[PDB]
């Protein structure tokens, strides 16, 4: 009954190599047999992650033609057609069409293809059965295999170490750090396995080996692994809807149950007096018809397109509107630290001397931009033999190159290269010969070199040694102060390990160095501080967010002490911050976890699943969180959050397809701009809302009203289609595009559970319509003899409508400004618009074969000037209510 049980990374951690290899029934030598391997498969399946399938496009249009509306706009169709409507049952399908394509193209899926995330995980695997070295596919692996470890080689499951020498391992697919991690083969304990990045017996699939050799047995495979848990939690989570969409659903609901409810009754209170079934079907197509706004649609996706296309010309790639529509109104914001704060170049910034002098060095990267001070002095080449010493260790014991500012080797060793090359000496180590190296070994943790100079190779040989503190001090033995070579006291070894105590409580990395003639009689000249700073600018924006209405919130994959220094540079650990573990996060209750997020923004040892939750969390009281990061830890929490923004040209391939908005040339000022862009949409959509829903509910009543009080038809579903789509369009769109005000880009943004429709916004559209409604209901009822049709009457309702909604349009160009202030053909789209709108009116009113195919006949001057007169009343009244709540506003002020 051979049963594997699951063996997680912690317990297989605690537990020796014995033990797991008896729980595993794995031999460590001879490896696996063919029929154990097959019998595990079968049971514990393939080693393989299904990226699953997606749904055809088609099943996406007949969801979208799933809406209410469009069932409703489809009986319209139905009956038109079944009625010798053949005209209008084409413009309703054609607009119907339209409609619909425009949904999809704004609903339309960014093109995730996330299975970017399936190919951190190698193709093959040296893996050990019946005693012999087998070149097999990770796919094929199971738990209880012997898996050998090369340079280069990335790991293809997790595997129980058990021999390893000097194994460096990149661990930046799950901790998101470039850091090699020293792996050793001894059980750890319970104490210190909270974190991921503390297991260092266990290696994780997805993980790339960068130095040494080491075998292990795999404890897990497919799902049931740290890449596993990650690929189904990216699998599983789906971007959650944008408030923006849910306003526009909850309004389409509450416009559908309305427009219902109201053809119900319209029917009711027909049958109730007696109408002909044919005047019926009409009369229920005219306010099927009318009901719909159709242009809408058309007018968000063309709007946000455009901003969409502004923002590209901004430096901001965009890819779905919604989404960064919401963004644009965002409440908190959470970036990365090592890949997005922070450049991910290790640079010297603290520079301690035996004789106590400290020295701050300026500059971020691998360039000669920055200068090294010391006591308000900038030193430059041997100004101060002090500092000039230890600049010269790092130096020519030095194995990285830096060519062209890109690194060749470790990252710390480039930081002392920069150094040495901001100060002037760049060409140092060209001047020394080396004739013996000893080289950097986890288990030494010193590096030294014995050189001695090119130009002066009968003087004594000099060694120069770096490492950390606790062993190089081991072979000083003197120490120079001003100039003068002292023995080393106790004392002098209590005050250099204050201080590199001090140092690395500041979030630094403590390298010592010493340079003297034999190994054993080295002098110590002191210590560096190494740390992540963050990108130039980068500082004041994150001050110019923080100050309106952001809350920006931290999540760092160091220790506490690395997130405390930086967050303090930001200025995110002031004076009263909290910093809270993962194994924290996953403690408390989700009550408490709730409770906690708020009042904290620091996160250090922060885990996939722990970001996840984080942002769960934050998204459950109610806000909308900009998730920043370029990992794969970090690509699952944009996949989390609502929003995704990455990082451009130095972020992983899985991220940037993960995301939502790449942005090439880092900045933060693209994210303002974006998120005033889109409270100027919002601000526009709402505006051309606000006018199309006005228009749309004026006509329904309007053919209400003509039906309840025994008129014919005024209007059919040709010419509704007509006003709303063709006509009714290039004025919404200029509106989506209207120049923006300077108090639309300040104010802190708008809470995310408010609705596009106010009260006042409503009652001025029930105003408006009320009055469009009036007016066209009085030329109606002057232009009828006789109960008759006359082709004047019908041109003349269509004209009135139409110069009532132009003016309409007109009137809600803008709220609380009038038109005055702002100035006609300030933007020239609305005055094209309306110029195209005239000759359409005019071409239909004068062009024989529009005039058949409308059913209109000719007008004269005096009737156009009659429509163009009248027309204005809602105008002036418009501009009466403004100016009475500007009144209000200042005697409120
Ligand atoms: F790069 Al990180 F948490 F520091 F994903
Ligand atoms: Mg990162």
């Amino acid at each position: 009954e051979t049963m594997i049980p699951v063996l997680t990374s912690k317990k297989a951690s605690e537990l020796p190599v014995s033990e797991v290899a008896s729980i595993l029934q794995a031999d460590l030598q001879n490896g696996l047999n063919k029929c154990e391997v097959s019998h595990r498969r079968a049971f514990h399946g393939w080693n393989e992650f299904d990226i699953s399938e997606d749904e055809p496009l088609w099943k996406k249009y007949i969801s979208q033609f799933k809406n209410p509306l469009i069932m409703l706009l489809l009986a319209s169709a139905v009956i038109s057609v079944l009625m010798h409507q053949f005209d209008d049952a084409v413009s309703i399908t054609v607009a119907i069409l339209i409609v619909v394509t425009v949904a999809f193209v704004q609903e339309y899926r960014s093109e995730k293809s996330l299975e970017e995330l399936s190919k951190l995980v190698p193709p093959e695997c040296h893996c050990v059965r019946e005693g012999k070295l087998e070149h097999t596919l990770a796919r094929d692996l199971v738990p209880g295999d012997t898996v050998c470890l090369s340079v280069g080689d990335r790991v293809p499951a997790d595997l129980r170490l058990f021999e390893a020498v000097d194994l460096s391992i990149d661990e930046s697919s799950l901790t998101g750090e470039t850091t090699p991690c020293s792996k050793v083969t001894a059980p750890q304990p319970a104490a210190t396995n909270g974190d991921l990045a503390s297991r260092s017996n266990i290696a994780f699939m997805g993980t790339l080996v960068r130095c040494g050799k080491a075998k292990g047995v795999v404890i897990g495979t497919g799902e049931n692994s740290e890449f596993g848990e990650v690929f189904k939690m990216m699998q599983a989570e789906e971007a959650p809807k944008t408030p923006l969409q849910k306003s526009m659903d909850l309004l389409g609901k509450q416009l559908s149950f309305y427009s219902f409810g109201i053809i119900g009754i319209i029917m009711l209170v027909g049958w109730l007096l007696g109408k002909d079934i044919l005047e019926m079907f009409t009369i229920s197509v005219s306010l099927a018809v009318a009901a719909i706004p159709e242009g809408l649609p058309i007018v968000v996706t063309v709007t946000l397109a455009l901003g969409v296309m502004r923002m590209v010309k901004k430096r901001a790639i965009v890819k779905k509107l919604p989404i960064v529509e919401t963004l644009g109104c965002c409440n908190v914001i959470c970036s990365d630290k090592t890949g997005t704060l922070t450049k991910n170049e290790m640079t010297v910034t603290h520079i301690f001397t035996s004789d106590g002098l400290h020295a701050e060095v300026t500059g971020v990267g691998y360039n000669q931009f920055g200068e090294v001070i010391v006591d308000g002095d900038v030193v430059h080449g041997f100004y101060n033999p002090a500092v000039s010493r230890i600049v010269e260790a790092g130096c020519v014991c030095n194995d990285a190159v830096i060519r062209n500012n890109t690194l060749m080797g470790k990252p710390t060793e480039g930081a002392l290269i920069a150094l040495a090359m901001k100060m002037g000496l760049d060409g140092l180590q060209q001047d020394y010969i080396r004739k013996a190296e000893y080289p950097f070994s986890s288990e030494q943790k010193w590096m030294a070199v014995k050189c001695v100079h090119r130009t002066q190779q009968d003087r004594p040989e000099i060694c120069f040694m770096k490492g950390a503190y606790e062993q190089v001090i081991k072979y000083c033995t003197t120490y120079q102060s001003k100039g003068q070579t002292l023995t080393l006291t106790q004392q002098q070894r209590d005050v250099y390990q204050q201080e590199k105590a001090r140092m690395g409580s500041a979030g630094l990395r403590v390298l010592a160095l010493a340079s003297g003639p034999e190994l054993g009689q080295l002098t110590f000249l002191g210590l560096v501080g190494i740390i992540d700073p963050p990108r130039t600018g980068v500082k004041e924006a994150v001050t110019t967010l923080i100050a309106s209405g952001v809350s920006i919130k931290m999540i760092t994959g160091d220790s506490q002490e690395t997130a405390v220094a930086i967050a303090s540079r930001l200025g995110l650990y002031s004076k009263t911050s909290q910093s809270v573990s993962g194994e924290e996060i996953d403690a408390m209750d989700v009550q408490q976890l709730s409770q906690i997020v708020p009042k904290v923004a620091v996160f250090y040892r922060a885990s996939p699943r722990h970001k996840m939750k984080i942002i769960k969390s934050l998204q459950k009281n109610g806000s909308v969180v900009a998730m920043t990061g370029d990992g794969v830890n970090d690509a699952v929490a944009l996949k989390a959050a609502d929003i995704g923004v990455a990082m451009g040209q130095t972020g992983t391939d899985v991220c940037k397809e993960a995301a939502d908005m790449i942005l090439v040339d880092d900045d933060f000022q693209t994210i303002m701009s974006a998120i005033e862009e889109g409270k100027g949409i919002y601000n526009n959509i709402k505006n051309f809302v606000r006018f199309q829903l006005s228009t749309s509910i004026a006509a329904l009543t309007l053919i209400s009203l003509a039906t309840l009080m025994n008129f014919p038809n005024p209007l059919n579903a040709m010419q509704i289609l007509w006003i709303n789509i063709i006509m009714d369009g290039p004025p919404a769109q200029s509106l989506g595009v209207e120049p923006v005000d300077k108090d639309v880009i300040r104010k802190p943004p708008r809470n995310w559970k408010d609705s596009i429709l106010t009260k006042n916004l409503i009652l001025k559209i029930l105003v408006s319509s009320i009055i469009i409604v009036c007016g066209t209901l009085f030329v109606f009822w002057r232009e009828l003899r006789d109960n008759v049709i006359t082709p004047r009457d019908t041109t003349m309702t269509f004209t009135c409508f139409v110069f009532f909604d132009m003016f309409n349009a007109l009137s809600s160009r803008s709220q609380t400004k009038s038109v005055f202030e702002i100035g006609l053909c300030s933007n020239r789209m609305f005055c094209y618009a309306v110029l195209g709108s005239i000759m359409g009116q005019l071409l239909v009113i004068y062009f024989p074969p529009l005039q058949k195919v409308f059913q209109t006949e000719s007008l004269s001057i005096l009737d156009l000037l009659f429509l163009l007169g009248l027309t204005s009343s809602v105008c002036i009244v418009a501009e009466i209510i403004k100016k009475v709540e500007r009144s209000r506003e200042k005697i409120q002020k």
